């Protein structure tokens, strides 16, 4: 399938180079999947969201996403228009409020909560998790990640947008999960993106157009947006067949594009995601 004028992110996740508009992708559109967006909700009803999208858990008084930020990211992961699955089934999280903060003991709780509300959900071809938020190292909050991990979930964590090493930020520095940078429609590191060794993948995070709140769209950067991209894509590829939760950060790595970025310090990957789709 071909999808014409896309947004340039998923273009470039199904391409061997910059600079071109349309995302292909096989028909299946990681259907039988399921991706938990662990954020600060999802606008279910935006129409992007075709019913596919539903929330599941709130720490909050309402599971209202009144930021956008959660929105955003879902859009990116399965949005009819926007996203990368366009036919995976999305559960949200609310872990963050709606000021886009939360305590760590709340992360924490969100993600232990999948590990066992995957078990009352059909997702034949596999599960998946997308966290983009982070914060200062805690081993608890690296710990909570290793066992949803563990569990039997893809994990895509957002490398965080310090331009530092991620290995002093959580849950980026926990090596059993997918930690993922952010590139530019150029093919450069984004600016702002974390960097070191405990990078798996970089994925597009600069000027990421996506659903937002009140049944809007916008461009917004981050390794936030980064993530979602390799959130949706382990999915796609689940569904296919090609690889599992387990497995899927290392399938990521060794079929992505090698050596295209730039502004890549010494001693971090320089792999960009790509689904290795022929039409
Ligand atoms: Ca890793």
């Amino acid at each position: 399938a071909a999808q014409t004028n896309a947004p340039w992110g998923l273009a470039r996740i199904s391409s061997t180079s910059p600079g071109t508009s349309t995302y292909y992708y096989d028909e299946s559109a990681g259907q039988g999947s399921c991706v938990y967006v662990i954020d600060t909700g999802i606008e279910a009803s935006h129409p992007e969201f075709e019913g596919r999208a539903q929330m599941v858990k709130t720490y909050y008084y309402s599971s209202r996403d009144g930021n956008g930020h959660g929105t955003h990211c879902a859009g990116t992961v399965g949005s009819r228009t926007y996203g990368v699955a366009k036919k995976t089934q999305l559960f949200g999280v609310k872990v963050l409020d709606d000021n886009g903060s939360g305590q760590y003991s709340t992360i924490i709780a969100g993600m232990d909560f999948v590990a066992s509300d995957k078990n009352n959900r059909n997702c034949p071809k596999g599960v998946v998790a997308s966290l983009s938020l982070g914060g200062g190292y805690s081993s608890s909050v690296n710990s909570a990640a290793a066992r949803l991990q563990s569990s039997g979930v893809m994990v895509a964590v957002a490398a965080g947008n310090n331009n530092a090493d991620a290995r002093n930020y959580s849950p980026a520095s926990e090596p059993s999960v997918c930690t993922v940078g952010a590139s530019d429609r150029y093919d450069r590191r984004s600016s702002f993106s974390n960097y070191g060794s405990v990078l798996d993948i970089f994925g597009p995070g600069t000027d990421i157009l996506s659903t937002w709140i009140g049944g809007s769209t916008r461009s917004i950067s981050g390794t936030s947006m980064a993530t979602p991209h390799v959130a949706g894509l382990a999915a796609y590829l689940m569904t296919l067949g090609k690889t599992t939760a387990a497995s899927a950060c290392r399938y990521i790595a060794d079929t992505a594009n090698k050596g295209d970025l730039s502004n890549i310090p010494f001693g971090t990957v320089n792999l960009l995601a790509y689904n290795n789709y022929q039409a």
